[PDB]
């Protein structure tokens, strides 16, 4: 009986095993944009992907990760809010059974079709493992999709989906660029947060941009076909991987645009 999205083992019941699911700083949210302050002291934000090196595409059970090499800093995130370094360790994506839902985030109650999550890690923490039991260990850029003209830089990972139907497979997913997968605009909301599967670690800065990015009803259809299941096990397909917004509590968003 391990977590899920199922009627029996989903968000609501997360909290039996994982009590911080109740915490002071749970993710996902709602961003109220009448409520969210611009912040001049924030920064621009840099986003450095030129030097990325994907190694692997994983079907884990609740989603599928792109994996790359963080052996070193090629790939990085710096600046807005955040203080020193932190690399790119794995991309995934929430999403739903329909287009009216599969965001995590929330803009003023809108739900989009996906969501994109870039996961870095405080490289001042040495690994990852390290990062996730500090405050300030973790930066995810989180990138909305909407339904409509397909992103060309997404359909590389649409054509391996194939290959990776059910929970344990991998494929090979060498030379990836996720600059493919970003807007024009970086201005972003930006909170204190969490991990939004469990362990639900309070360790996560998020950084949600305002624009998001348009794919193809046949994309997302192809997310859509993926299993939660593993081989030879009753077909469950992958929808709705995505938790519902928590309390906000005693934080507020900032926004980098005026
Ligand atoms: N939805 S969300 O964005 O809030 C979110 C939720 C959960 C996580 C943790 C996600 N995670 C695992 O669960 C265990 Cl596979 C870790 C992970 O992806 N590791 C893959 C990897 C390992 C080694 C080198 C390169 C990549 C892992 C462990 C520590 C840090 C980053 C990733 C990350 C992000
Ligand atoms: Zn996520």
């Amino acid at each position: 009986h391990h977590w899920g999205y199922g009627k029996h083992n989903g968000p609501e019941h997360w909290h039996k095993d994982f009590p911080i699911a109740k915490g002071e700083r749970q993710s996902p949210v709602d961003i109220d944009t009448h409520t969210a302050k611009y912040d001049p002291s924030l920064k621009p934000l840099s986003v450095s992907y030129d030097q990325a090196t994907s190694l692997r595409i994983l079907n884990n059970g609740h989603a599928f990760n792109v994996e790359f090499d963080d052996s070193q800093d090629k790939a990085v995130l710096k600046g807005g809010p955040l203080d020193g370094t932190y690399r790119l360790i794995q991309f995934h994506f929430h999403w739903g059974s329909l287009d009216g839902q599969g965001s995590e985030h929330t803009v003023d109650k809108k739900k989009y079709a996906a969501e994109l999550h870039l996961v870095h890690w405080n490289t001042k923490y040495g690994d990852f493992g390290k990062a996730v039991q500090q405050p300030d260990g973790l930066a995810v850029l989180g990138i909305f999709l909407k339904v409509g003209s397909a992103k060309p830089g997404l359909q590389k990972v649409v054509d391996v989906l194939d290959s990776i139907k059910t929970k344990g497979k991998s494929a090979d997913f060498t030379n990836f660029d996720p600059r493919g997968l970003l807007p024009e605009s970086l201005d972003y909301w930006t909170y204190p947060g969490s991990l939004t599967t469990p362990p639900l670690l309070e360790c996560v800065t998020w950084i949600v941009l305002k624009e998001p990015i348009s794919v193809s009803s046949e994309q997302v259809l192809k997310f859509r076909k993926l299993n939660f299941n593993g081989e030879g096990e009753p077909e469950e397909l992958m929808v709705d991987n995505w938790r519902p917004a928590q309390p906000l509590k005693n934080r507020q968003i900032k926004a980098s645009f005026k």
